[PDB]
């Protein structure tokens, strides 16, 4: 099938503002800033749910995130360069430790087994987690997904970032109860510090017209 059940985040907006609550960490105790990013969005998000021999593409995207409804299967993902590939592939013991490896080779489009790593050589990543954070079933509270820049490949998982360094040419083409959004451009958020507790805000308009680029 090719991107079907198009749908808002709507009421899930929270997955993104927790997303952002993580992601800005990193910043100074006393500091208000608009971070710009491939963050996930609220527009384009997919269920693609129209045999094991099938599968969905998706083309020129720079990062992709996905998140976990909340009958549960398997999730395979690919996202396609030279000479390193990126697959991640889940499994059903969603308490116990998904795959995510970045290798030399060439990926399936399609996975009828699992938890495997023998789709190339001269690993860079090679690493087992759990699809639920602390294998409890707390789980589709958060966002999993994916960033591929030049430099580095950044890894969101369980609130936390993996992050992968490597020079690698990289394809906006992708392979693949889960949810799915491609994100294409960057948006801005603007995060206010001084209160004690992080405040995460939508920068869209007058602000935007400062920040945009
Ligand atoms: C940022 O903008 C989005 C809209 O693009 C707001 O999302 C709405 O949030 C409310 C309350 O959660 C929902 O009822 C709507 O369905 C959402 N609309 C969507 C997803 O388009 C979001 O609340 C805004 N965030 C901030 C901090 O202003
Ligand atoms: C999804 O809806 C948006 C409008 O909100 C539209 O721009 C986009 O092209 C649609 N995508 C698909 C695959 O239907
Ligand atoms: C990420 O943010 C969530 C929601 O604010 C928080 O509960 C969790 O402790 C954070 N996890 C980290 C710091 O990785
Ligand atoms: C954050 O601001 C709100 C008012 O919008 C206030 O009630 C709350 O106590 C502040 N947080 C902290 C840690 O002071």
């Amino acid at each position: 099938c090719s991107k079907f059940l198009n749908r808002t985040i709507g009421n899930h907006w929270n997955l993104i503002e927790n997303f952002l609550l993580n992601y800005s960490i990193r910043l100074p105790p006393n500091s208000d800033v608009v971070l710009g990013d491939y963050f996930p969005t609220v527009q384009p998000w997919f269920n693609c749910i129209r045999n094991n021999s099938l599968y969905v593409t998706m083309e020129n995207l720079k990062a992709l995130y996905w998140d976990y409804a909340t009958h549960r299967q398997r999730l395979h993902v690919v996202v396609k360069g030279k000479p390193y590939s990126i697959t991640v592939t889940t499994t059903r013991n969603f308490d116990a430790a998904a795959i995510i490896c970045i290798c030399k080779g060439s990926p399936p489009t399609t996975t009828t087994g699992n938890l495997d790593c023998n789709w190339g050589s001269d690993c860079r990543l090679n690493h087992k987690f759990p699809i639920c954070p602390s294998n409890s079933q707390n789980c589709g509270n958060m966002l999993y997904g994916l960033q591929w820049f030049t430099d580095e490949v950044v890894a969101y998982l369980h609130g936390a970032i993996y992050r992968i360094s490597f020079e690698n040419k990289w394809f906006g083409t992708v392979t693949l109860l889960w949810w799915f959004n491609p994100v294409y451009d960057v948006t801005y958020y603007r995060v206010n510090n001084k209160n004690g507790t992080t405040i995460v805000s939508n920068c869209t308009d007058q602000c935007a017209s400062y920040v945009d680029n």
